[PDB]
């Protein structure tokens, strides 16, 4: 028996770590037949982290998952994972996101924590289990907290996640500041890019009642770096829109040496969206939000939006 | 701060048990305004347990959920739930069942493990929290893994349930075959119950794919006590899923000495799922099906029907 352990489509460094460290607890285990997958391309940011401790990147999938033992990280909406996911059958989840698009045929295990990342929970399970935390597993860990907490300033961030990651850097021999700074820095280089490239570089969908949102996440190191191109993203989110059809499209920025975070807005229930949020710029294609609250969640707040 | 904490509708022993167990882990974890309700009546099976152990039955849920924090026990479906589940805020959700029409707004705990019964699990969370098991709350726990386990006999049974079971017999003070026939017999009578007190003692709606499907439970001493009663049960059967717009109505009939099943099967899918079970006798209105596969669970064999 295979068991395929995979995040995310568009993968982020906690989407990829998280396979591969859940991957590592399989095997701990006593399940062999355990192995990590990625669904897209590993990011810039993320191949800092892998090179900096020595792990290869997951395997592409491209195995059909029709009848396969399943387990998922870092995600549960349908039309976040795999093509072929719901013919598969789903052994486990573990995730810290809402859920949503997600039905199996029979009971499973589901771990869901509101915690800032899903390697926090992949730390405390294998805390829980006694099992060994090797050096570049815990480098894994400590990069995936650190790049979704961006650096221990988002708002999905818990104390939970502050002392697994002070526990994780004698472990891994890492001091939390630098190596974090550097790593988040590794993924911020925006200017020479493409548009297409930025809208799909940290990219997902969502079920939001009646609607699908696309939200697109890029980190910069200047808000404006990647805004005063706001006339071709744009173009480009409502491009998409149109072929995918998607209801929204959000495109958030965030500053990484600040932690300021903008959004720019598209899409047929761009208006209802703008109400729950502070509007600085709008026109009939998009509107631009001031900078966000540092507190408030920006997913569930949209999904409220569309839905009350 | 008021937390409600309810099972689903048509409650079993499982889902009154569970509310009251869990309202008394809140309190025990420091939540003060963390209180238990039910959705539906209390059965016979339910009342045994609640007279044996002097615990009165929970709440009947009246208030509107909107704006609310919620504990779902022992289901996550929206349509087993209460009226109102779409306008709250779910916390935290502890179950045992496969997931289907389920979505949050936001983050959330989520707790669901492979295991015979909901009190299984909030056994385990008593214990790793190291919390006092009271003499009360140890019966309705192993009352629970009792009726869903059907004295350790049903295909989704595991040693983790017997466990459990062993640990809490002394707690309880109870002997645990003894007790166990005394509950399981007293929600077993059938032949002096009208066919629609039988189809909505222990009934539930399921999310199915494209479909949504009624399934009912059936505790007898002997299967033909009910299954002779066929053409009446099968006339309400599509009388209520012409009226509610099931596409499938199924009853599982359970006898509670040997734990042997039968299904009887009705509506407009009827004949995609006779084809994943023994059909023993069948019509253009129903099938019956032979003694079900000991080891292969019901639900999920009619939603692989129902899909694949
Ligand atoms: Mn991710
Ligand atoms: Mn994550
Ligand atoms: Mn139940
Ligand atoms: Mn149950």
């Amino acid at each position: 028996a295979k068991t395929y352990i995979f995040g995310h489509k568009n993968p982020d460094t906690d989407a990829i770590s998280s396979a591969i460290i859940m991957a590592e607890f399989e095997q701990l285990r006593g399940n062999s037949g355990a192995k990590a997958y990625r669904l897209g391309d590993v990011s810039a940011e993320t191949q800092f982290a892998l090179d900096t401790f020595n792990v290869p990147a997951p395997e592409l999938l491209t195995d059909d998952l029709d009848g396969q033992d399943v387990i998922l990280v870092d995600h549960n909406e349908f039309q976040q994972s795999s093509d072929t996911i719901a013919s598969a059958t789903i052994k486990h989840v573990i995730d810290h996101h809402r859920i949503a698009n997600f039905e199996t045929a029979g009971p499973l295990c589901y771990r869901a924590e509101p915690v800032g990342c899903t390697a926090t929970i992949l730390y405390k399970m294998f805390r829980e289990r006694g099992f060994e935390i090797k050096p570049e597993i815990a480098g894994l860990m400590l990069s995936a907290i650190i790049s979704d907490s961006l650096l221990f300033k988002s708002p999905t961030c818990t104390q939970q996640d502050v002392k697994a990651a002070e526990e994780l850097k004698d472990i891994a021999k890492v001091d939390i500041q630098k190596y974090g700074l550097d790593m988040l820095k590794a993924g911020a280089s925006t200017t020479d890019k493409s548009v297409e490239f930025l809208l799909n570089m940290d990219a997902k969908s969502f079920t939001m009642g009646d609607y699908v949102t696309r939200i697109a996440q890029v980190n910069a190191v200047d808000l404006d770096e990647v805004l005063n191109r706001k006339e071709d993203l744009e173009k480009e989110m409502l491009a998409v829109s149109a072929q995918e059809k998607y209801d929204l499209f959000v495109l958030v920025v965030t500053d990484i040496i600040n932690s300021d975070s903008k959004i720019l807005v598209v899409g047929a229930e761009k208006d209802k969206v703008g109400e729950a949020f502070n509007v600085q710029l709008e026109d009939d294609m998009a509107f631009l939000s001031g900078v966000v609250s540092r507190k408030k969640q920006i997913v569930p707040q949209i999904t409220e939006a569309l839905t009350k």
